[PDB]
């Protein structure tokens, strides 16, 4: 499997490495890939797309990295499964809640309730690593 993500303090790439972490206790492989490094064919070559990004301005997606990766994939990906997940600070959601409708809208088929984490993970390590074995259960 595949985890593509950006992060700017290492919140969601800690997340990233911690849903890995689950997928590969559920006895699959599964590489972790930042946003910058992103292969677009061998991406869309996977069954699940997993995808995540910190809550950036104003409750939006990462603007010079994240967001013109999801524009380019925008057209490419309807009828794919998607999970979403990502850190985020004084908010409660807001930007997941939009990145979630904006997957659907481009047709995926969002497998599991949003991954969102306050911060760094901390005492949520678990639940990032059970979220990794819901998507591998799949
Ligand atoms: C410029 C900037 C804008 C942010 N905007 C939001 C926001 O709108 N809502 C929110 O909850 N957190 C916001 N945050 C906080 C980050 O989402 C949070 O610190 C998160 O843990 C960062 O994860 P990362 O290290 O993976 O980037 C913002 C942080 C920065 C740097």
């Amino acid at each position: 499997m595949k985890i593509v993500y950006w992060s700017g303090t290492g919140n969601t790439e800690k997340m990233a490495e911690l849903i890995a972490k689950g997928i590969i206790e559920s006895g699959k492989d599964v590489n972790t890939i930042n946003v910058s490094d992103v292969n677009i064919d061998e991406l869309l070559n996977e069954d699940i797309l997993i995808l995540g990004c910190s809550a950036m301005g104003d409750e939006v997606l990462e603007e010079s990295e994240f967001e013109p990766f999801i524009e380019e994939i925008s057209t490419k990906i309807s009828g794919k499964k998607v999970a979403l997940f990502g850190s985020y600070g004084w908010g409660d959601g807001k930007w997941m809640r939009d990145f979630e409708e904006r997957m659907n809208g481009y047709g995926c088929v969002v497998v599991e309730t949003p991954l969102i984490v306050q911060n760094e993970p901390d005492e949520a390590e678990q639940d990032c690593i059970e979220f990794g074995k819901k998507i591998a259960a799949i």
